[PDB]
């Protein structure tokens, strides 16, 4: 299933869309996890909120001005924490002549403009806002309450809001503890994504180590600082397999364990995201290479190994667990579909 490891798009019916965890097992049975990123288009009848016309006075406690330094496909992004602003003030800045999306025909024209201007006119990203835009009664794919195996930890299971503007970006990274992630684009302009399949993740890390040797000597997982931007042209020049996709409003993006992703916002928008787990993540959690310099998001794997791997719990707590992770295998929950 999915030998090419290309990004897959799913269109579930209302019946299929009801159980979130069973649907993740279904897209895995179809090999969507091989790409590292999958798109889920929900049924037209499904809506997480009736109106977004009441969030003008919602506070963005720490907007970040993104300063990008670099040349010829390789860039470093630096954040400047600005003081608290409202969605109203942010939308006014996002839509102004200084920060607005340039005029474009197709995505490729906008993508070229992005890679050519990302170091000029630093944009502001309304990133990591603690909160949700889902209404109380919404039981399907409610990012603020997914009901996955990650809940046995209890701030990794909490939703975050991302208010974008043109040219705001997210650097090459995997999820904390190499977890899964769900991203819902509530409204606004698209969000473009790049992904490297989990089976090629080490090729990207080796490439990144070669470009930033000082950053690699100072940190075992320097890509976890989320500061490294690498263009598709640079990835193509050094033979890194990758795929790209554009997420539009009302669509979900799913990231899979050890699936490296990056991207940018086309203009003013709002995305809600959280992390989640399946039985397959457990092995990735145990084997995760964490940021050594900063003291970073770390989950104690003991509770997970004792509940879902009881037979191997003593061998692992000894330090003799030599399990090699096969990235192509779907989650055990996918058995019913196979
Ligand atoms: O659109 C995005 N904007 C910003 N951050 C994104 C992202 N992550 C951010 C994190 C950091 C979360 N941390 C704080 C916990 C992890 N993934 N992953 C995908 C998409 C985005
Ligand atoms: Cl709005
Ligand atoms: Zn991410
Ligand atoms: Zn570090």
């Amino acid at each position: 299933l999915n030998p090419s490891a290309r990004i897959m798009t799913f269109y579930p019916t209302m019946e299929e869309f009801r159980n979130f965890s069973r649907y993740i097992a279904y897209i895995e049975s179809q090999g969507a996890h091989r790409a590292g990123l999958a798109k889920v288009v929900p049924p037209k009848e499904w809506k997480p909120r009736a109106s977004y016309d009441d969030i003008d006075d919602l506070v963005i406690p720490a907007p970040i001005q993104q300063l990008v330094t670099g040349q010829s496909g390789l860039f470093t992004q630096y954040n400047i924490q600005k003081k608290a602003m409202t969605v109203r003030e942010f939308r006014k800045i996002a839509n102004s002549d200084k920060y607005c999306t340039p005029r474009y025909s197709e995505f490729e024209e906008l993508e070229r403009k992005y890679w050519k201007n990302l170091t000029f006119n630093p944009p502001i990203y309304g990133a990591d806002v603690n909160g949700t835009l889902y209404e109380k009664h919404v039981d399907e794919w409610n990012i603020g309450r997914l009901r996955t195996i990650l809940d046995l930890v209890e701030g990794v299971n909490t939703p975050y809001l991302y208010f974008g503007m043109w040219k705001t970006s997210f650097a090459w990274h995997t999820e904390d503890m190499d977890l899964y992630s769900i991203n819902y684009l509530h409204f606004g302009e698209p969000k473009s994504w790049y992904s490297v399949p989990p089976e090629h993740g080490k090729r990207l890390e080796r490439l990144a180590k070669g470009f930033f040797p000082g950053s690699a000597q100072s940190c075992e997982a320097f890509l976890r600082h989320k500061m490294t931007l690498i263009s598709p042209l640079m990835l193509k020049k050094y033979g890194i397999p990758f795929d790209k996709v554009t997420q539009e409003a009302g669509e979900f993006m799913i990231t899979f364990p050890y699936g490296y992703h990056a991207g940018f916002n086309h203009g003013f928008n709002c995305a809600e995201s959280t992390n989640f787990a399946t039985r397959r993540w457990i092995e990735y959690g145990k084997q995760a290479v964490l940021c050594s310099c900063r003291k970073m998001v770390k989950i104690s794997m003991d509770v997970f190994v004792r509940k879902f791997q009881p037979e191997r719990y003593k061998l692992w707590k000894a330090g003799k667990d030599n399990t090699v992770i096969d990235h192509t295998l779907p989650t055990p929950e996918a058995a019913e579909f196979l």
